[PDB]
């Protein structure tokens, strides 16, 4: 009856642009990321220019 939301403890996992997002079915935590990060955490820019 509530959103209790993702976590706040582990510390800004998701970085540039990563908004977490509890998937009910797969019943893990991922984070959504843009077109050009990739690595560990979208920490890494892989811009193209």
């Amino acid at each position: 009856n509530s959103y209790p939301g993702c976590p706040s403890s582990y510390d800004g996992y998701c970085l540039n642009g990563g908004v977490c997002m509890h998937i009910e079915s797969l019943d893990s935590y991922t984070c959504n990321c843009v077109i050009g990060y990739s690595g560990d955490r979208c920490e890494h820019a892989d811009l193209l220019a």
